[PDB]
């Protein structure tokens, strides 16, 4: 039933644009919507990746490796899965491993890679691949992991035990007052609910 | 260490605006960011999303999801039931109300998250994730009545919780839908648990 009729540019920045979307509703009636898109999407299957990095270490409980960064849109610090945009020509897997190493120091191994999933589909067309990666924390490469953030990138690494993730996130929100990302929180809830 | 200096309006629609944010990077260098905000926020958060756990005896526990055309995406998405919190509504009440409108189910609050970010590199949008159980054996949930608000068109999809990730992959494969990143994240953690 439903489909896009037209997409009219309202305002284009260097990184984000706002569009007026005209579409057909399922009664046969024309309607509009205000849509956000990035200006950076080329032929990638998605804008970005987010990495679920499972740090595995003999005689350690598995940890989820998370990052803490100031996010200007939020006016504050956020706790998130390591993530970044996919470069032109780059694979989601390569972007995930590259971003994980830049943001955390760790060298991971691919486990799985999602289809493109929507970030906030009532608002934007933004999508990511969610890439699950295992980190062998017994490898010497992963012993003293040094973040290599790019220009204007400033990231803190936070590893939390998988078996207590939701309580440990609740403890950081109690004591350091930041925001947890919705995907991180969703993953932690499901670890509890399973 | 980092903080907002100023915000400059770039473009304001009825529902969404685009701002250019000036901020202090942790070197003491001044930097800019293009950020999106909703115009609708009052609230604890812009919105709620509901994790609806449908419990019927002698059946697999299901997660209740919705499929809707999303104009920013140009296609159909599979999502947790969700909407904006009314001015003076609690997150819990917004959850039960949104769940009833989009699915017809009448549910009970299990737990409620703090405000979590949707896409903090792009927007300031936040939600409360609200876990809700639905007693599927109750007469009120026998022939559930979906009450769409104006211009909502929602298909309900219930999927077994114990095979959720495989079921979502199947749907994407067969039906050319986009799964929401929070839904996919929850589904991953169900599999990754122990
Ligand atoms: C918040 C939604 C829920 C349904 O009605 C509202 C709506 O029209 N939002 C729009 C955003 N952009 N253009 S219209
Ligand atoms: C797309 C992001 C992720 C990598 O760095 C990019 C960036 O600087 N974005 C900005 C948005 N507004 N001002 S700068
Ligand atoms: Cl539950
Ligand atoms: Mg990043
Ligand atoms: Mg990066
Ligand atoms: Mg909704
Ligand atoms: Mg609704």
């Amino acid at each position: 039933k439903q489909y896009i009729i037209s997409e009219e540019l309202i305002s284009e920045g260097k990184w984000v644009k706002l569009e007026k979307t005209t579409y057909m509703d399922p009664t046969g009636k024309t309607r509009t919507w205000e849509s956000v898109k990035r200006t950076t999407r080329k032929e990638q299957t998605a804008d970005g990746v987010a990495v679920i990095p499972v740090l595995q270490r003999t005689l350690h409980y598995e940890c989820i490796v998370l990052v803490k960064q100031f996010r200007p849109p939020m006016g504050g610090y956020c706790i998130e899965f390591p993530a970044g945009l996919i470069d032109d020509g780059e694979t989601p897997e390569a972007a995930a491993l590259r971003e994980l190493e830049e943001e955390t120091g760790y060298k991971g191994d691919i486990a799985e890679c999602s289809p493109a999933v929507c970030m906030d589909p009532g608002l934007s067309n933004c999508t990511i691949h969610i890439v699950t990666v295992t980190i062998n924390g017994d490898d010497a490469e992963n012993a003293r992991p040094k973040p290599k953030p790019g220009d204007g990138e400033f990231v803190e690494v936070i590893s939390l035990p998988k078996n207590d993730l939701l309580q440990r996130l609740d403890a950081l929100v109690a004591e350091e007052h930041l925001t947890v990302d919705a995907r991180v929180y969703s993953y932690a809830l499901a670890l509890k609910h399973a």
